[PDB]
């Protein structure tokens, strides 16, 4: 057992000076006054750092150079293990492996890695991230318009039989009947709206048939115009619905990213959508059957379409509080709290309480991680 | 004197219940209990209608079935005290005469025409707002191309020198040079950003130079995507930037509306940017050299394009209550508070407050008006 100490603790709620984290048992104990704990327990000097909960990406496709997604030899338990410790290089602890519009056997495959992986590794990823193949081609992006398609009910019933291991599917409404979006969400399935062309009014048709999140704001969505908001001018109109944004300030215009904080207050969460790239040194990968060069920060395949980012949560956290005026408290929520409220899991993570799992990570004011730890085990050090 | 009693009285920062508004000499001489009114004097019943300063329409090209545009017949004090009638009828007190893209002619005869009617008429029409002819031609809207030009140093300085009778000016901020904003503003006059088709970075390189306002937000700007906000997304970001929008219903879509109000604070002006079928009962009528038919509820030209509406201030302030969800007290100062505030006459209008000038309108709570005074004078009685 020990105590982290002698660093400024983010409990989710609240900055605390003078006091100390024990954990034990991969849980944390407790969160109180460095004056009462107990003697000779090992402390952990956090040196000034911050300490915060882990960092929860909910989109995330690829990073340390390797992608859960194209192949079925990439889509595999060591794929995500290896994900997994490139993620905690960034203070990263939990996030969603996502795999993006493919086969109908690809997805199987995915959600069997997935089921495998989370009778080995608990409190790490999460649960399957399927975005796609249901979407609208005007806004495919970078996906295989080859394999975007509409729903069957062989898949839809797959999907809601292993909703277990699925956290969440990114589809477009306007191209979805309601009767599977509201089939989805009662079967425990977090139903997000992404890579739609659908117009305000159709986007509230989806979120009335059980939508609660929808996948990188701005980003293939519509542009909004004074007549048609479009679905992001929905998302931003809809005050219950959470919402994933890219803060790299290459995906989306920071002041974009401003004005949707102030209308979407608690429900705005920190994505990265990383690709392979992120926390490695590569200079192109293959993704959505084609090869993606990274010039320029940018991930672009040879057509000059974006194809996901280079991005971390640590330096998305940065950007938040360096470019959007954002509060570092209410970036850090935005990167741990929110996200978990928004995929169900904050009753054991998002937040230094009792009870909660031993997932954190420690930065300095510079924003360099010098501590992650995952079940209260400390995986980085630096 | 006399006073008007037996109503909701709105002074601009709060409803007032058992009160008196003392009107003396074109003034309001006191806004306190009925009972400190002074003895034996006249007092008028208000019959239970809210009773709130008069609407101020910062945008407005015509109505009552006139135009102050177009030809030298039309640009005239005749039809400014037509439109004045007709406001007051909508409980509308005070507007600034739109002068839109036309001839250096017409403009310095404009010019001839205000000073004219303010040395006849105080506190009503309090000066002009000339819409172009500096603007982008991507976003011309309805206006005549063939008069949409650059700005000629000459002209520009006579604006400067008649700034006294003129209180705005829209233009293009991608069109003209900094300096060209820096005049007329240093000059007096607000400068607002419309009909541009500038990126967000040349509309706060605008706003530097000068600019305060933005001219009926979305519209003749460009849409909204992520990583170019372009006017309407860098005035959104920007709490200094006062903007009008028009609510109708058919310009822009309500729910851009909320989100704008939501953005802009206490900055977002109600205009109507009427044309001359508002408070009368016309199939069309001329405007930027072109026939305009008023079909399907709509001012447009025979290639469909939007020339206008046909809103009036009550009937803005009834669909900002019922379809944006604004309090009727925050939307009374939509139309009165903040417009005052964004062109600078609020030591004279825009509250109820002792020495203010007694401009006021009544209505009951269906939005009907029934009383509409000017510099104490009761013009309209319903
Ligand atoms: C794995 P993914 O989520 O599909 N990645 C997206 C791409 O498909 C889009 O092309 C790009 C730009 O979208 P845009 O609409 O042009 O801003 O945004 C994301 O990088
Ligand atoms: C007197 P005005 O200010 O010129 N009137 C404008 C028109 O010119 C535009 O065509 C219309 C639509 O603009 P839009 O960009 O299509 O939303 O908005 C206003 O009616
Ligand atoms: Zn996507
Ligand atoms: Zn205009």
């Amino acid at each position: 057992m020990y105590a982290l100490t002698q660093g400024r603790i983010f409990t989710g709620h609240e900055f605390l000076d003078d006091h100390a984290v024990v954990i034990a048992d991969g849980l944390i104990k407790s969160v109180c006054p460095v004056a009462e704990l107990p003697p000779e327990i090992e402390q952990r000097s956090l040196n000034g750092a911050i300490l915060s909960p882990g960092f929860i990406d909910v989109q995330l496709n690829g990073c340390g150079g390797v992608q859960f997604n194209d192949t079925a030899e990439a889509v595999s338990v060591e794929t995500l293990e290896i994900m997994q410790k490139a993620n905690e290089k960034s203070g990263c602890t939990n996030y969603l492996p996502t795999l993006i519009t493919t086969s109908d056997e690809l997805m199987k495959q995915g959600v069997r890695v997935m089921r495998e992986y989370l009778a080995k590794h608990p409190n790490q990823a999460l649960g399957l991230h399927l975005e796609g193949p249901w979407l609208n081609l005007v806004k495919k992006g970078t996906h295989n318009p080859n394999f975007v398609r509409k729903p069957d009910a062989a898949l839809v019933d797959f999907l809601c039989e292993n909703a277990d291991v699925i956290t969440k599917v990114t589809l477009a409404p306007e191209m979805v009947p309601a009767e599977v979006i509201s089939k989805l969400a009662n079967a425990g399935i977090v139903v997000s709206a992404g890579h739609s062309n659908a117009t305000l009014k159709e986007a509230k048709a989806g979120f009335r048939a059980g939508i609660t999140f929808a996948t990188h704001l701005y980003n293939a969505m519509p542009y909004i115009t004074g007549r048609e908001p479009g679905l992001a001018g929905a998302i931003l109109d809809e005050a219950d619905i959470y919402c994933g944004i890219i803060a790299d300030g290459l995906h989306v215009d920071y002041a974009n990213i401003r004005n949707a904080k102030r209308l979407k207050g608690d429900k705005l969460c920190l994505v990265t959508n990383a690709t392979a790239p992120a926390g490695a040194n590569i200079e192109q990968f293959i993704f959505a059957g084609k090869t993606i060069y990274y010039r320029n920060g940018l991930c672009v395949d040879e057509n000059g379409t974006l194809s996901g980012s280079s991005l971390t949560m640590i330096e998305g956290v940065r950007n938040l509080v360096e470019h959007c005026g954002i509060a570092l408290d209410e970036v850090l929520r935005m990167a741990t709290l929110y996200p978990a409220r928004a995929i169900g899991v904050e009753k054991r993570l998002g937040t230094l309480a009792a009870g909660k799992v031993a997932n954190l990570t420690a930065f300095t004011p510079d924003f360099k991680i010098t501590k992650t730890i995952v079940n209260g085990n400390e995986v980085v050090t630096q």
